[PDB]
C-alpha cells in the first residue's frame, strides 16, 4: 500500500556493493542507445557514435570496439548542409541486429547520409572476432534515419531486415521497411496520412500465428499524431500494427508496398467517476514476456501522459488475443474529409485484407495474386475502429506525483517456492531503476504495487535508453549516451 | 513566482485572532449552500435544509431562521417513492433571491416535489423582518431540483425568474427556465442534446449590451458533455449561453421557447510543447468583475481538471468583447450524426439568430413575429463553432502539484497606493481560502473539520467574507494586516 522503496540505493551506495559495472565511454563517442544481447556468444553488442562495441556480458569492463565513423569528405557534406558539426554529422549506429551465422547487419547515420554493413563475429565465439567488412558499404536509406534524434525499430529474420523509421534527409517520410533478402525492398505508402501520421517507433517483433509459418506476423508497436477532425484536438495514440511477414505487395497497384498492414489504437487508461478517463498515450519501451506458448507472448509497454503540466508514466500489458480479435474487427472507415471515423459496415473483400496468402483457403499464391478490390481496401482502411484495451481495463502500475518519467521496461518470470511472479525492471529518465511486482492483493482487480529496489546507475542522471535482460547470466545492462551500465538482478543479502 | 503562502494560518490559528466567527450550523438542518448577500439589510441570507437562515454581515452569530421542512404526507410520498429519508426527504432550499422591495423568493426541494413561496422583509432593513409568508405555495418546476445533490443557477430580475436546473422528478430534463413575470414560462428544448447535454449550471447574470435595453441578454454559465460522433472520448465543455431578456417565444414552432438560445465553448488550458495543451473543463464557479463599463464586465472562472488521477485547478479571465466576436461568428454546423462539426459556410437568416428584438433597428419588435426560417434555424443552431479563449490565451492562475481543488471564487478591487489590485479569494473542497493578488497572499482553513466551501460571498460595506458549507458558515475578514 506504500510508494517507497523498501530498498533504495544510489549510484554511490552500488558501486560500495558491487551492484554497478559501468562503462564510461569514450571520450570521443555516445550515443550508446543500440544494443544487441548475444547469450550464445556471451558478448552485449552496442552501436553508438562513431563506434560499435562488443562487451562481455560478466563483465562489462573487458571489450572490443570498432572504431567506425566517416569519411573526411562526407563530414564535410553534412556540413555543408548547415548541420550540427558535432551533434549531426558523426556515424551514429541505428540499427544492429544479427544476419549470417558469422555476421551482424549494422546500420547508421553516415552524416546524414545513412549507411550499413556488416560485421564478422565468425563461426566459433571461442575466438571472439569483431571484425568490421569495410568497403563494401550499403544503401542505408529505410533502416537508419539520416536525424540521430529519430530511432528505429528494426527485425531482421531469415536475412531480410524490418525498419520503421524515417526514410527522407528531411526526416518527415516515416515508413516500415524490408530491405535485404531477395526480392525488392518492401515499403508503405508514402505520404499518406491514414497510413502513418509522423510516427515514432519503438520495437517490431517476428510473433508465429500458428504451426504453419506460412501464417508468422511481424508486429510494430509506435505512437503517432492521432487524425480525426478539423477541431481543436492535437493528441497521440500508441499503436500497433501489423504485417505478414510473407507479404510480397500488390500486382497492379500496391507495387511493392505492405498489403497486409494494418493499425489499431492500443489504449492504456485509468477509468474514472464521471465517466472520463485519464490516458497514457506517449509510448516509449516495449518489452515481450515470452510464454512457453510462443503464440501469445505477453505484451507490456512503458507509457506517458502527453501533457506538460501533468507529469506521469504507466505500465500497460495486452494479450496478442485481444490484438487479434481488434485485428478481426470493423475497419475504421470513413466516407468524406469530414466525416466522423465509423466502423465498416459492407462487404469486405475476400480474402479479408490483413489475413497472410494461404494455400489452403482461396488457394491464393503470394499477394501479388490478390484480387483488386483486396488492394484497393487496405489500401484506403490501414487502421482498425476498435482500439485494444488493456488486460482488465487498466495499467498494472502507475506513478504520477513523481518527478520523473518512465522510459524503459523489461522483465523476468521468476519462479518463487510459492509461485511465480513477474518482476519488472523500469528504466527511468533520470538515471534510476526500479524492481517492482504486481502480485494480485486477495483478488484480480484490486492488487498490491510493490516497489522492492529502487537504484541509482549513473554516477551523473541522464536518461535511460536500452536495457537488455540475461537469464544465463542474471545481469541487467542499462545504457546512455553517458555510457552503458551492469548490475546484478538480485541482491537477497542487503534487505 | 512561488507557490508557498506567506502567511498559513490553520483554523485554530483563525479563531486564536479573532479572525473567524464560527455558526456551526443546527442538528436538524446542512447544506448552507443558497447565499443570498443584502448589503442594504446589512444582513446575509442563506438557503439549508428545512431551513431559511438570516445572519448579521457584523456578526454571524446573530442571526434569524425560518422553518420550511415539508408536510407529513409529502414527506411520506417521497418515503414510498423510495428516497433517503434523511439526506433526499427533505426541503433543501435552492434559491434565494429579492424580489419585491419588500419580499424575497425563495424555493427548495420539495422532498422530491419543489416547491417555492415568499418571505417578507419588509421596506425598513431597521425592523429586519423575516415572516415565512407560507399557505398557498407555487410550484417550482424549472426553478428548483427535485434532487438535492443537483444545483441551480438563478437570477431573479424586473419580477423575472431565470434559472437552470432539472425540471424533472427524474433528473434527466436540464434545461434554462423563466418563470414568473406576466408571460407563460419559456424554457429551451427538451430531450436535444444539442441544445443542452447533461449540462450542470453555475450561474447567471444580466450584462446589457447597447445603451437600449432591449439588446439586453442574460447569461448562463455551466459544464456539460461534448457531442463528437458515436465514437468515444468522453469530455467535459465548460460553457457560456446567452438570452435576449425579451424573448417569448415563436408564434408556432419553438412555441413558449427560446428563440435566441446561443452558446458557445470557454476554454482554459495551457499551450503545450508539442502542440498538445492542457485542459481544464470542469467549471466550478464564476464571478463578474464589474468594471467601469456595465457592457463590460471582467468574467473570472474556476476551472478543474476532468481526469480523476491529476488533481489540477486554474482561473482564467474572460473579456465579453471576446464572448460577443464568437456569438456574431460562424454557427456549429453538422449534416448528420455521422458528419463532422463544421462552421456554418451558409446563408445565415435575418434577422441574425440570437439578435433581441428591439423597437429600433432590426425591423421586429417582437420574437413571436420572427420568420419561419430563423425560427427553423436556431432550433438546429443553439451552439457556436468558434470557443471563446481567455485573455491571452492562458490562465491567470494554476495548482497542479497542490492536493486540492478551488471550488469557489471572488474578487476585490482594492484601491491601493500604487494603483487599483484585484485580489481573488479562492475557495476550497477541503475548507480553505487562498487570497491571491497578480500581475499567494494566504492560506487560511476557515471550518474546525474539513469539508467543501461550496458558497462565498464578499461585503465590501462590511469588509467581510463569508463562507459555506454543509458544515455551517464561516466569517472572515479581508485582510487582518495584524498577522503580518
Ligand atoms: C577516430 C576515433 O574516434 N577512434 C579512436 C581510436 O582510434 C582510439 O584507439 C581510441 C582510444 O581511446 O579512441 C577512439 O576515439
Ligand atoms: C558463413 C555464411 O554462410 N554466412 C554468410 C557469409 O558467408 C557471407 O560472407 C556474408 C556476406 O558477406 O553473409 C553471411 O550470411
Ligand atoms: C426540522 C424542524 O421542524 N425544525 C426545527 C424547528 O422547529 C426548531 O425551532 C429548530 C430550533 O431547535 O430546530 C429545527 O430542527
Amino acid at each position: 500500500k506504500n510508494n517507497v522503496p523498501r530498498l533504495k540505493l544510489s549510484y554511490k551506495e552500488m558501486l560500495e556493493s558491487n551492484n554497478v559495472i559501468t562503462f564510461n565511454g569514450l571520450a570521443n563517442s555516445s550515443s550508446y542507445h543500440t544494443f544487441l544481447l548475444d547469450e550464445e556468444r556471451s558478448r552485449l553488442y552496442v552501436g553508438a557514435k562513431d563506434h560499435i562495441f562488443s562487451f562481455n556480458l560478466v563483465n562489462i569492463k573487458d571489450f572490443q570496439k570498432i572504431v567506425w565513423p566517416v569519411s573526411y569528405t562526407r563530414r564535410d557534406e553534412c556540413k555543408w548542409a548547415g548541420k550540427d558539426i558535432l551533434k549531426e554529422c558523426a556515424n551514429f549506429i541505428k540499427v544492429l541486429e544479427a544476419y549470417n551465422q558469422t555476421h551482424l547487419y549494422a546500420c547508421g547515420t553516415g552524416a546524414f547520409h545513412p549507411i550499413c554493413t556488416y560485421i564478422e563475429v565468425g563461426h566459433h565465439p571461442e575466438d571472439n572476432i569483431f571484425k568490421l567488412q569495410d568497403s563494401h558499404f550499403e544503401n542505408g536509406r529505410g533502416k537508419s534515419p539520416y536525424d540521430p534524434k529519430l530511432l528505429t525499430a528494426s527485425l531482421l529474420i531469415d536475412g531480410e531486415l524490418y525498419s520503421g523509421t524515417a526514410a527522407d534527409f528531411m526526416g518527415r517520410d516515416f515508413a516500415i521497411f524490408r530491405t535485404l533478402g531477395h526480392h525488392h525492398p518492401i515499403r508503405t505508402e508514402q505520404h499518406d496520412s491514414r497510413w502513418l501520421n509522423d510516427p515514432r517507433f519503438i520495437s517490431a517483433h517476428l510473433i508465429p500465428e500458428s504451426d504453419n509459418p506460412e501464417d508468422d506476423k511481424v508486429y510494430f508497436f509506435f505512437r503517432e499524431n492521432a487524425i480525426d477532425g478539423e477541431h481543436s484536438g492535437k493528441a497521440t495514440h500508441a499503436r500497433i500494427g501489423q504485417i505478414c511477414k510473407n507479404d510480397f505487395g500488390g500486382h497492379r497497384s500496391l507495387v511493392n508496398k505492405w498489403t497486409t498492414f494494418l493499425k489499431a489504437r492500443l489504449i492504456c487508461s485509468v477509468p474514472g467517476p464521471n465517466g472520463i478517463d485519464t490516458h497514457f498515450d506517449e509510448l516509449q519501451d516495449v518489452f515481450l514476456m515470452n510464454s512457453k506458448d510462443p503464440k501469445n507472448p505477453i505484451v507490456y509497454g512503458v507509457f506517458t501522459t502527453s501533457s506538460n503540466i501533468f507529469k506521469g508514466s504507466a505500465v500497460c500489458m495486452y494479450s496478442m488475443s485481444d490484438v487479434r480479435r481488434v485485428f478481426l474487427g470493423p475497419y475504421a472507415h470513413r466516407d468524406g474529409p469530414n466525416y466522423q471515423w465509423v466502423p465498416y459496415q459492407g462487404r469486405v473483400p475476400y480474402p479479408r485484407p490483413g489475413t497472410c496468402p494461404s494455400k489452403t483457403f482461396g488457394g491464393f499464391d503470394s499477394t501479388k495474386d490478390l484480387p483488386d478490390d483486396v488492394i484497393t481496401f487496405a489500401r484506403s482502411h490501414p487502421a482498425m475502429y476498435n482500439p485494444v484495451f488493456p488486460i482488465n481495463n487498466r495499467p498494472i502500475m502507475i506513478k504520477t506525483d513523481v518527478n520523473y518519467q518512465f522510459t524503459q521496461i523489461v522483465v523476468d518470470r521468476v519462479d518463487a517456492e510459492d509461485g511465480q511472479y513477474d518482476v519488472m525492471f523500469i528504466g527511468t529518465d533520470v538515471g534510476t531503476v526500479l524492481k517492482v511486482v504486481s502480485v494480485p492483493k486477495e483478488t484480480w482487480h484490486d492488487l498490491e504495487e510493490v516497489l522492492l529496489e529502487e537504484m541509482t546507475v549513473f554516477r551523473e542522471p541522464t536518461t535511460i535508453s536500452a536495457m537488455e535482460l540475461s537469464t544465463k547470466q542474471q545481469q541487467l545492462y542499462i545504457g546512455s549516451t553517458a555510457g552503458v551500465a551492469q548490475l546484478p538482478l538480485h541482491r537477497c543479502d542487503i534487505y
